[PDB]
């Protein structure tokens, strides 16, 4: 019920912080590396206490779990002090910069007996578990093949750290290719194998720093699923399919962080467009996770899936950087 916000963020302004209010949680604190940024911001958005000590949002006893929506460098021990503390953790994805970071994150909360939960939105959508339902009830056959379209522009008042500093968690695969992977996982309710990629910078990342990646995943199954995740394309639909011996369920606009996007079963019958009971994604992810807390059931991605959807992450920028394929390990 009751949380502290770590980040003063654009995704828990605009998404998180209603999703706790309208689940039936409450955000009493919140904290920020600025004095100033804090309370206007605590102002803004509702907040009663503001805070620029991390062990001050974290052992505030009113304070029951923490959403950690700070940059990807400091995911790691920021969610390491809440466990420490006792509070139960919704870390942002990726879920850090390194799997030993992020297996360390996930024992360390087994260990306190808490709660931790990557925020894995998509996996929430109606549109995605639509198509999770679709295949396994047998609607398209034995799966073949998947397509993900994840290329979008980011638009100008966010194109600050994930354009910069790849040592500190910036680059397209971090930001965006973690997300298809765990929806690929979601969805084909399999595993990926190994990646191989090309990424490029096209503009938009400074230096260093990739702003659209293409590759192929290979699943345990065999299914072969490609990816393209880009921040410079600005009339690009995003999309998700996958293509079955039966049938192909073909989802359209259903990468974003809006309850929108159609999904379209074609068949030897015809096509038509399934049913979805859409709601709005972080709501959903949020009554899960309160109801995790409470003692039942999981989050809706847990801390070992945000260690998947980063071996992944990890893979495709090997690949991408070498040429070779990489084999996707979690370590777990
Ligand atoms: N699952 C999902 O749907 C999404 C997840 N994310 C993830 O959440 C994290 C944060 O993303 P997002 O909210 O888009 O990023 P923001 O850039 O909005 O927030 C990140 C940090 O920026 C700092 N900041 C805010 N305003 C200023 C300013 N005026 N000058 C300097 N610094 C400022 C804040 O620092 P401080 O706290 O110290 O004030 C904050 O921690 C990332 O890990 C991202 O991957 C993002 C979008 C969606």
């Amino acid at each position: 019920n009751r949380w502290g916000l770590i980040g003063a963020s654009t995704i828990a302004r605009e998404w998180v912080i209603g999703a706790i209010r309208a689940t039936g949680g409450e955000v009493v604190s919140m904290m920020s590396t600025s004095a100033e940024r804090g309370a206007a911001y605590a102002t803004e958005n509702g907040i009663g206490k503001s805070v620029t000590s991390v062990e001050e949002l974290v052992g505030d006893p009113d304070v029951d779990a923490v959403y950690v929506s700070t940059t990807n460098e400091l995911h790691r021990e920021q969610t390491l002090a809440a466990i420490r503390a006792g509070k139960h953790v919704l870390c942002e994805k990726p879920l850090a910069m390194t799997l030993e970071d992020a297996r360390e994150m996930v024992v360390a909360a087994r260990e306190a007996g808490v709660v931790l939960g990557t925020n894995h939105h998509l996996r929430n959508a109606a549109a995605h578990r639509a198509m999770r339902d679709a295949i396994a009830e047998g609607r398209i056959g034995r799966p073949i093949a998947a397509r993900v379209f994840h290329a979008v522009y980011l638009p100008p008042h966010l194109q600050g750290w994930r354009l910069e500093r790849p040592e500190a968690g910036g680059g397209v695969i971090l930001d965006i290719t973690v997300h298809d992977a765990d929806t690929l996982r979601f969805v084909l309710n399999d595993d990926p194998a190994e990646a191989v990629a090309i990424s490029h910078s096209a503009g938009m990342g400074k230096e260093g720093v990739e702003d659209g990646v293409m590759g192929v995943l290979r699943f345990q199954s065999g299914v072969i699923a490609q990816f393209h995740d880009a921040f410079t394309t600005k009339f690009a639909e995003t999309g998700f399919e996958v293509h079955g011996t039966e049938g192909s369920l073909i989802g359209r606009n259903v990468m974003t962080q809006k309850p929108v996007g159609t999904v379209t079963l074609r068949n030897a019958e015809g096509e038509s467009q399934l049913p979805l009971d859409p709601a709005n994604l972080y709501e959903t992810a949020l009554a899960a996770f309160h109801s995790a807390i409470e003692g039942h059931g999981q989050p809706s991605a847990t801390g070992e899936d945000g260690v998947w959807s980063l071996a992944t992450g990890l893979a495709v920028v090997k690949a991408a950087a070498t040429g070779q394929a990489a084999e996707i390990e979690t370590g777990l």
